[PDB]
């Protein structure tokens, strides 16, 4: 059976876990963002001038509709003041997020996206395939079942399904469609209809599919909140199957994902058989190696046809994005690197995110490019790397020393120096005072009677560190290790 | 003017004339060469044993033997004689109780060349360089003079070079072989002739050329040294070039080359326009960004381009980065662009002695390619990926993770057949969990009847890792909780 | 009086007045009635109803079920019997086995039994064993005897009083719960009273007596209700807490040292007439070590260096009185005499696994002194040179504490680079090592050719196995 | 070869040495008694019944007659000496405020197991089974007595009969440099390093005596023949290379064992010697067969600590706990190969067998830094069980007191394992009885093990901060 499970024991903080038996094969987690929100509207004032017109949506501030947005349908080259009236009610969706001084835009061209579909149920001159992508799916979107007055687009995400599952999410958006126009035909105009953003609406838009068995969620505030979504959006055939948990034994853990989850935050990643995959993420892209466990041909390719499968979804948990690189274990077989390629594209085909995947080169990496899902660049509960200190690069034991190195002469050649003390971690005092031991003898004899001292701390760690400067005079006959608490004023 | 200044105060800059170009920075005897006697012949192992002077004799096997000492398959006790001398080079090292092997085919590497003054039958463009970029070295080495009995290798390095380059090349192994056989017909057999690696030998073998104007040397006693090995080396037109730097400024800040020396080890690097070029190392590869300045968009990442291209290849020299690379290059739209910006590179690695391979830019725009460390070094590269956080520069909260840790061993304790669990996790969280969500610790082994829960503060982990392990019932130890770790070393470990 | 104080607010202190003499802080040998599930001749087994079926050999069924032959032939399916656990759940057999304290009654089997042993020859002749059991003589007198083999007797009826009175598949005997094992271990005939703290423990107390087949006990089980904690009420925490020490005072105001080292436990005494206060000092001592022994439960081996006797009468006297002090204690014990060097080695067998209160400082092999850095560096800076010294020498890697390596890259840097220059070409690492401490180090000799490009902090880890001690 | 080296380059150390295995060192550094003169008798008291001698001092010596042996003669001490007589004399007593020395005529030659007497035949014998029975086999001249010294409980009869004849060697060069010579000299320095050395260190299996200083060897050669062996002369040999004598002969790193808790074995095993209060228990620790890897260790093990004994100075008593061996002739031969390996030890020395416990009992007489951080300098830390219980009554006991909101156990990392783990519950009831007061128990990774801190925070004072952070924040 397949089960969404809601996490929401934080009232705050949310999980939505999707899961075929104990495959955890989708996540996402979550509580503002406003753009494609969806109100009723009055018409404040119109402005033949800019050829737009202004919308009380909610909002302390009033929304603008310029009259290229405007519905046929609502017109009982024109001015706008001969086509809209001053208090007229009109369902309205927000282009753009108010920004400065600047309502946020407002199109009556309103548009309902799928997993797989944008329904424009306002408008029929807008639809086809996308540039991005075409053959079947050219085919299979004639075969789709269109209310005349309307239009759709296939998404990027659409390209790798059929024409049963296309229906089934472009009915989804009927059903939605329906019940936002019956949302607003029923009351006076300045409320909300439809939240692009809150976290239940759009897990069900996102994750939902006619193969999940049940919705188990653990808190009944929600649980009744999650019934009334899922009427709205116009599918009874669901209410049946959002069930309550209510176990002691946290919904995440009774069902034993809660470690999955901890994966997706490990720079090491355990393959079945025993290798792993390690994610390192740097300024360009991110990079992906492959390590086996403990017939070599047979092992490399094993090996890469797990990693191909946990990548993948390791990139849809992570929501990686931009550009990665997967150095595979090397193959000799060309007939490998194919199956190895073409595990990588049916495992990421039920990625929402736009993907795209090169070949292994004769470098034997891997290119391909995907695109994060979410305008949230964001981390619910997190705090600084303190020993990469913020940015993602931790120098080099060689060029730290080196750069101390080159620190302390700086402090040896200024005038009326005595000593100079390098107060470093252990690992750095091990490598300057043996591998470099000749560079800090150079320092000593070219300053004739410059100590330079550079003592071991096990007390800091290896970004950080010391050059204090003694001038003469004022030097102490302290021991070279009892020098941190001695600086320690 | 090209300079090659020696700091000696070992350190070698190659600079025109005040930019640094390129930079230079173990008992070695492989590739050395000495004049030997033979100290007997064994025809069983079909072969024999060389006194070069070690405390240990060398091992020279027929095999190794020229034509110029044989008459006209033999046993080896028909070709030598006892306490013959023999012109001989180390293939390899002193390995455990074997003396050094040794073969009577001399090779003299150069930048671009290795002649083998010894043999003609061993010559020609190796394998390694593909067919487009040999196509014009077998025209140019066919153009060099070679003396008959000899034959040459032109390396991977000789790559980008014109033949007029690698005359200059040939003539320096020739003149070098001269000297190496002046020297043996001079002496007495057991001595040394050439030194490999000498750093003042193996600049002049590696950084000089024709263009070479000067070489300034701050230590008296290195440029004696010096033109010493200019002269066994048999170019005697360079020991005017050689100068002795007396400055009180320091060699490399009269120049003004150190800070770019600096260079070598910083993350990123400025590009003359503004924009500059960020190294980050992983496990497996190289990784370059390149970013842009401050106004045409197409000209600023085409020139942004172009720069990068010119300072990777110097970062590349200078850093000695080695294995894979992967440069993402700002991108262009125009596909004559993405030919200037290849092309750009190709040339400006030409100089590289390092074997270099460049592939395009991908449909994704990145370049791969790859670069041989030339030094036994093991490189380390300038910066690489934080542990603590794979690159992300964030770390999880204590709370959230504890959080996550423990419905983690509940998890863990709900599997049937489950003895014990053990969390080792860092110490501020085994504080935080046996504190803080003590009460939380407890109902989970009073839900799990019978199951431990042992949370061991760990002082050897930090704070984004764990471990999580499961017991099951009857292969439970008896040991100490804080004694886990160190028990559980063996499985906890990430391939 | 002796008492058995139960604190359950799980600890069980045997008190005689307010003297404390002894103290106490799976599913095998648990017994069933059990209902056979389904036979196999093929294994020469059945199955006996846990969630799980316990499996019964043919070689286990008592000639009492018995009504070469196949086991289709002996038992029916569906047929109740008295089953007794041999090995947990990774085997059952109806040969039952009691163990008490002394004695294992098997009361199902005869077939069983088992040169100190002189005289327990002649005691076990003598107990009055029912014809057709056998029983076994434990490695922990007659009289006393005849007490532990009466209650495995009054046990065994109860158990088989419990099978009789009900259908088949439930818990008769639960071996283990500390209750069980406390009057187990812990009753004899002479224990006046069992005070429990806890009424919800004493009515299991109560029923864990019954089971054990001894009502006339349940009298002298009672509850403590005073506000006082059991164990201060009646003075033994201090008692308690001498357990933990490493000196002991004794009563006439000498003392006990209890020290523990790797090998074994070292026990020194002090004193407070000379022959007169050695002989008593010593005859206090061999008392207080006898409890000693049981209370912190100490195993192994134990010397003890008793005061200096000249009478060899005293000897003896002090010997026997430590002989007769361990008497009553449950663990195998085994004494020698006082050597000629006034020595006495004894052994003692540790009833559950364990360890000591106080053993002897790692960082001085028990001495307080530790050399200063300044002499400690010096040392090994000759005993580096030393190595590389030696021919084949490639390099030589001192492994120091911290403060160690900050003295000897800093204050002596200049010998260190002394040595470096002198035996040209050999290179010394000092590693700073902040898993070590400063008595401590090491100096490893490196060969021509054996060499890694090993990082200089990093090397520790690299001579592991190489650095390691056959201590641990 | 046995050896002995010498290193007196060195403002002196003396190591027999045997092959490469250091098995003894002297390391005699000098700031009385036993000196030997000719002497002339300066002047007779007969008032004090003694007379006063020259022996080159600047202040006479004291000769009571009491002190003057038959050899030189109730009688006044008028009627026995001569004025300006000549006399052997030894000082029994140092100089003293404004007296000059105890002298006496009765001189007595101090070896490592004897002590001869060769002017008096009164004093001597013993107060020993065996020591009765050697001492009368010796060949002593008649004249004179000896005495068996407490080392030579540890002495064979042969070896004694060594010892007694360097005596005898010595004594017939004492009189035969007194007979040669005007009155006023000095024969014999008892004191002087070298002579030492020579005296408790050289036997006949000696090659060589190199030393590595000249000022010292030709002190060295002097006291040889003033000591009477000119045999030995020719192999005193000057050391000089520029790899220190003691490096040169690799023993600078056995010297240096001395000083360890672990020595390794030749197989690769150990042994561990660990001093309490009573004694010093040394334990041994192993690297085929069970049964002679055990036995073939003890051997090793008997070896080395027999050296160990003699490089440390190990004095009193010691107990070896021996790695079991269930054959009773392996338990022998243990036995017998440490016997046979202290029998070059020159302190007294007595050995038992392997008990039925496995432990051997043994005694030697000992021949003649800053506190440890860790144990506050006695001899024991405690285990971490039973210093958890410690701090864990302590947590209690501060947990009891009135007004009390939390404790704070600051302990070790292991510590706060322990106590949070396998007496968690015993943690938990502390704070089930204290109802309402919060025990904090802190890993922290800044103490290790002995140390720790146990605070009570009053109610009202305690702040929000979390547990990890509160070693910082006290
Ligand atoms: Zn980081
Ligand atoms: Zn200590």
């Amino acid at each position: 059976m397949k089960r969404m499970l809601i996490n929401a024991t934080q009232q705050e903080e949310l999980r939505v876990a999707l899961v075929d038996g104990q495959r955890l094969y989708d996540l996402d987690i979550e509580s503002e963002q406003k753009k494609a929100n969806i109100y009723k509207g009055k018409i404040t004032r119109i402005e033949p001038s800019l050829e737009a017109a202004f919308v009380d949506y909610g909002a302390e501030r009033h929304g603008f509709l310029p009259l290229k947005e405007i519905a046929r349908e609502y017109f009982p080259r024109p001015n706008i003041k001969d086509v809209l009236r001053e208090g007229q009610e009109v369902i309205v969706q927000i282009d753009k997020e108010e920004r400065g001084n600047k309502g946020a835009a407002l199109t009556t061209f309103i548009s309902l996206a799928g997993s797989y579909l944008v329904l424009m149920p306002n408008n029929p001159r807008a639809g086809g395939i996308s540039r991005r992508i075409r053959t079947e799916l050219k085919e299979a979107l004639a075969s789709l079942e269109l209310p005349e007055g309307m239009g759709l687009i296939v998404r990027t995400a659409g390209v790798g399904k059929s024409a049963e599952a296309l229906q089934w999410d472009l009915s989804f958006r009927l059903k939605h469609w329906e019940a936002i126009k019956k949302a607003a035909e029923s009351r006076p105009a300045p409320f909300l209809i439809h939240q692009e953003s809150n976290v239940i609406v759009r897990a069900f838009r996102d994750y939902l599919r006619q193969d999940i068995g049940e919705i188990l969620i653990d808190n009944p505030k929600v649980l009744e909140l999650a019934r009334q979504h899922i009427a709205a959006l116009g599918r009874p055939d669901f209410s049946s199957k959002i069930k309550l948990y209510t176990g002691e034994i946290p919904l995440f853990s009774h069902y034993q994902i809660e470690s999955q989850i901890e994966s997706a935050f490990q720079r090491e990643v355990r393959l079945p058989s025993g290798g792993s995959i390690v994610i390192d993420s740097t300024e360009a892209l991110t990079a992906i190696d492959i390590n086996s466990a403990r017939d070599i041909e047979e092992t490399a390719f094993n090996t890469n046809l797990e990693a191909a499968d946990e990548i993948a979804r390791q990139l849809r948990l992570r929501d990686l994005g931009g550009l990665i690189v997967i150095d595979f274990i090397d193959m000799t077989p060309v007939r490998h690197q194919r199956a190895v390629e073409n595990r990588l594209r049916e495992a990421v085909r039920q990625d929402r995110a736009r993907i795209q995947i090169s070949h292994i080169s004769r470098f034997g990496l891997l290119e391909m490019s995907r695109q994060r899902l979410s305008p949230s660049l964001g981390e619910s509960s997190h705090h600084v790397c303190p020993r990469c200190s913020g940015t993602g690069t931790v120098r080099d034991n060689e060029s730290l020393s080196l750069s101390i190195l080159r620190l302390i002469e700086e402090e040896a050649l200024k005038e009326n120096t005595q000593e100079v003390h390098a107060i470093v971690p252990v690992p750095i005092a091990s490598y300057l005072l043996n591998e470099k031991r000749s560079a800090v003898n150079a320092i000593e004899t070219r300053q004739d009677g410059v100590r330079c001292v550079i003592v071991p701390n096990d007390q800091m760690e290896t970004p950080h560190y010391h050059v204090l400067r003694v001038r003469k005079g004022e030097e102490t006959p302290t021991l070279s290790y009892m020098l941190p608490k001695l600086h320690e004023e």
